[PDB]
C-alpha cells in the first residue's frame, strides 16, 4: 500500500533509464504500424534478443508498451508519445538521461550542500502605448507579435549575438519593418534606454537569484520613472503547494540547481526582490490552470 | 493526463534522488517527535538554508513530507519509513543511490547493448524423510529450521569461507548437534554427496543462466537418482505480467543486470533448463500474493 509508494519513488532510475533507452533506438516507431516478436524485432537493433526481451516486459510493465499473446508486442497510447508526432515527447527522455542530465545528477547531493510566444500578453493591454523596450529580447518573438499587434506602438532590443540572436527575419520578417530600434551586448550593461515600457521574458528562469536583483540594479539606476516593467515568469505554489501538476516547477528548481542555474521564486520572493531592487509590486497575473506562467508587473 | 504519467515515468532521478539525499541527513529523524522551520533544520544539517528549503518543498511535493503551515514543516506515514524502525526503508534507498548503484545504473543501456528463512518449505513436507543435502548453504538458516522440524531427518551443506559461511553457532545454537555433516567448496566442484534430498535457495537470483545449467549439471553427474531436487527461487510472471506488485521481480531483474549477475527465469524458462540440465519437472508451488516466492521441485 504505502512501500508501494516509496519504492515506486526510490526506483526512479529504474523508470527513468528503461524509457530513454526504448527510444534510444526507437522501438516505438517500429510498432507504430505493427512489429511481433523479439527476433523481428531484435534484426533491427543490434543488441541481445534474450537479454533485450528483459526490457520489453520492464517497458510492458511501465505501460507504456503491451504484449497482448504470449511474447509478441505492440504498445499502448503513452507509448505513442515517443515516435517524433505530436507531442514527441521523447527528444525529453534523451536529453534528460544521456550523461549531460543523467551522470550530472548523480551528484546533485553536493550542489543541495553548497517555442514560447504570449499572446497572454495580449491580456496585459498595451493600449494607450507608444514605446516599449524588451530587455534581453534575442529571437524576437515577441517583440515581432506585439508591434505587430498593436499598429502604432515602436520597440527595442539588445542582447549579444550567439544568444538565438537570428532577428534578422522575424522583427523584419512578419511587418514590423521600421521599431526594430536594436542594440547589442548584455544586460550586466546599464541599460541606455529610458523608454517607456520594460519587457523581461522567463529569465530569472535563466537567472540565479542575486544575478536576478543586479540586472534589475542596471533597469532602474537609469530606467525613465512612471511607466512600467513587465517580467513574464513561471513562479512557484505560493498558491500553496498540492501534488497533481505543479510539479514541472519543482523538477526543473533542481534540474537548473543542476542543469544550469534556474531557480524558483514564489510571488513574495519576487516582491522583495522587487522592492530593494528598485521596483513596486503592482498587479500580478498569471495563466489558466494547465501551466504556471504568470505576468508580474511591478511599476 | 497520460504526459503526467509519462513525465512522472522519465523524472525517475528527481524522485529517487531526493529521497536518498533527505535520509542522508535523516531528516526524518528530526521530525520524529517534532521540528520546525528550515532555520532550526539547518542547524543541524550543514548545507544551505535557503537552497536547502528546495528540497523541503521536493519532498513535501512527493508526499513524503508535509507543511502544515508557512514555511514549517512536519512528515508524513510514509515519510515514517525513513527513520531506522519497524521497516527502516532507507538503508534501501541509501544503497540504491549511491554511486555502487546510481552511478552503475547510468550507462546501463550498454548492458542491455551486451534475512529469509522459509518456513513456507514445511509445506513441501519432509515427511517420510532421512537424509538432505543443503547445495551452498552458507548461513545455516534453513538447514537450522527444516533439521529443528524433524527431529529424525538429518543433512550436509557446502559453501566456500567468507561467503557468510558463520555456521559455526547456528547448525549448533538451536538443537541440530548431530546432523552438521559439513563440507566445504563451491558449487562448481562435482558433488560428492548422493544423499535423499538437495536444497538450493534463491539461488538463480545470484547466478547468471549458463552458470545455473551447469551447477546443475554438477548435481546428476553424480546425484542418488529417485530422490527430490528442490530449489526455492523468485520466479517471473508467467501468470501474465500485470502492473501492481509484481514490480520487485522486474526492477531487480534490471538491477541485477547491473549490481551483478541476477536474472529471473519464468516456469517454462526453468522448464526447459532443468529438461536438458538433467531434471525432470515434477509440481511448483509459490508463496501467498504478496510475494513471488516459489518452490519449485523436480524430481
Ligand atoms: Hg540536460
Ligand atoms: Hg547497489
Amino acid at each position: 500500500g504505502l512501500r508501494h509508494r516509496m519504492q515506486q519513488l526510490i526506483y526512479g532510475f529504474f523508470t527513468a533509464q528503461t524509457l530513454h533507452v526504448a527510444v534510444r533506438l526507437r522501438i516505438p516507431d517500429l510498432l507504430a504500424d505493427g512489429a511481433r516478436d523479439v527476433g523481428d524485432l531484435a534484426s533491427a537493433t543490434g543488441a541481445d534478443a534474450p537479454s533485450l526481451r528483459r526490457l520489453l516486459r520492464a517497458l510492458v510493465f511501465l505501460e507504456v508498451l503491451d504484449e497482448p499473446a504470449p511474447g509478441t508486442f505492440a504498445l499502448t497510447e503513452q507509448g505513442e508519445v515517443l515516435r517524433a508526432d505530436v507531442t514527441g515527447s521523447m527528444r525529453e527522455l534523451v536529453l534528460l538521461l544521456s550523461g549531460p542530465e543523467s551522470w550530472a545528477a548523480w551528484g546533485q547531493l553536493e550542489h543541495s550542500v553548497r517555442a514560447f510566444v504570449p499572446t497572454l500578453l495580449s491580456a496585459y493591454d498595451f493600449g494607450d502605448l507608444r514605446t516599449v523596450v524588451d530587455v534581453g529580447g534575442g529571437s524576437g518573438a515577441l517583440l515581432a507579435g506585439v508591434l505587430a499587434a498593436h499598429p502604432h506602438l515602436r520597440g527595442t532590443v539588445f542582447d549579444t549575438p550567439d544568444g538565438v540572436a537570428d532577428a534578422a527575419r522575424t522583427v523584419a520578417e512578419q511587418g514590423v519593418a521600421d521599431r526594430c530600434g536594436v542594440e547589442t551586448g548584455d544586460f550586466f550593461v546599464s541599460v541606455p534606454p529610458g523608454a517607456d515600457a520594460y519587457v523581461l521574458k522567463s529569465v530569472l528562469h535563466d537567472w540565479d537569484d542575486e544575478q536576478c536583483v543586479e540586472v534589475l540594479r542596471t533597469v532602474r539606476r537609469a530606467v525613465r520613472p512612471d511607466s512600467r516593467v513587465i517580467l513574464v515568469e513561471s513562479l512557484m505554489p505560493t498558491t500553496v503547494t498540492t501534488a497533481p501538476s505543479v510539479a514541472q516547477v519543482v523538477m526543473n528548481d533542481l534540474n537548473m540547481m543542476v542543469c544550469h542555474g534556474g531557480r524558483e521564486r514564489t510571488v513574495a520572493e519576487f516582491r522583495e526582490l522587487l522592492r530593494v531592487a528598485g521596483f513596486r509590486l503592482e498587479s500580478v497575473t498569471p495563466c489558466p490552470a494547465p501551466s504556471v506562467v504568470g505576468i508580474l508587473e511591478a511599476a
